[PDB]
């Protein structure tokens, strides 16, 4: 497939390399974010990671990573050339919560080299978040693995019920998971993606969100918030020129 193609968090599973082959692993300083391969050149993340504005020279962009802390000969290390933030990400709320990195091309002009462990994931218009974020909320410790867990999509009426998150929730956010809780994002899934397989298209690998915000990990009526990829489907097209 041309994206979407796949090889073989708190209550997740490991997901071995190939399970989600478009997952990026960002590294500057002290600090790591996920995101998300959406072209051979561009990661899709959460704006929120880059709100201090590291330089892009001091980013690390790494592909087709099984454990986030094992160096791996077939992984692909790549430089920042440049990233943009949502213009409109609020820092109280968390609207618009969406950043692009643009990979650095090669003399050639190549960025990421498609693999059976390295492809992009496709972008919308069953479902499962992915990350190496703390096990429960408290861990002293990432997850060592890639870590998988499936959730279903919650409707905007039931999410913003007063009990769950009211009217914390806005225009370009989405929820998913449970309101029993178990399964669910957690710190250090920033950025990170939410995936469904497309029934349409031969259940390709489909980019829904983008791990931002929530309160506590897997509590009841607290199900994790994502950037809903769909919303901004046009700005990520122009941006990404
Ligand atoms: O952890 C976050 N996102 C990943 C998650 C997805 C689902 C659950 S956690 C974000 C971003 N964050 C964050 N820390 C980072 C550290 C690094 Cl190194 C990189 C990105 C980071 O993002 C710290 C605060 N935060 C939160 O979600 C805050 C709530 C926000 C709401 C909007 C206003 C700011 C606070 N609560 C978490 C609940 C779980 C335990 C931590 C607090």
């Amino acid at each position: 497939l041309s994206c979407g193609q796949r090889l073989r968090v708190v209550g997740g599973l490991v997901a071995l390399r190939g399970a989600h082959p478009y997952i990026a692993a960002l590294y500057w300083g002290h600090s790591f974010c996920a995101g998300s391969l959406i072209a051979p050149c561009w990661v899709l993340t959460a704006a929120h990671c880059l709100q201090d504005r590291p330089a892009p020279e001091d980013l690390t962009v790494v592909l087709g990573q099984e454990r986030r802390n094992h160096s791996c000969e077939p992984c692909q290390t790549l430089a920042v050339r440049s990233y943009r933030l949502h213009e409109a990400f609020s820092p109280v709320s968390y609207q618009h919560d969406l950043a692009l990195l643009r990979l650095q091309e090669d003399a050639d002009g190549s960025c990421a080299l498609l693999s059976p462990y390295v492809q992009p994931v496709c972008l919308p218009s069953l479902c499962q978040v992915a990350g190496w974020g703390h096990q429960f909320e408290g861990a002293e410790e990432y997850a060592s693995f890639l870590q998988e867990a499936q959730v279903p999509f919650l409707s905007l009426e039931r999410c913003s019920a007063p009990d769950v998150h009211g009217s914390s929730i806005l225009p370009g956010m989405l929820c998913a998971g449970f309101l029993e809780g178990g399964t669910d994002a957690c710190q250090g899934d920033s950025g990170g993606p939410l995936v469904c397989e497309d029934q349409a298209a031969e259940r390709r690998l489909t980019l829904q969100g983008i791990i931002s915000w929530g309160s506590g990990c897997g509590d009841r009526n607290k199900p994790g918030v994502y950037t809903d990829v769909a919303y901004y489907l046009a700005w990520i097209r122009e941006h990404t020129v």
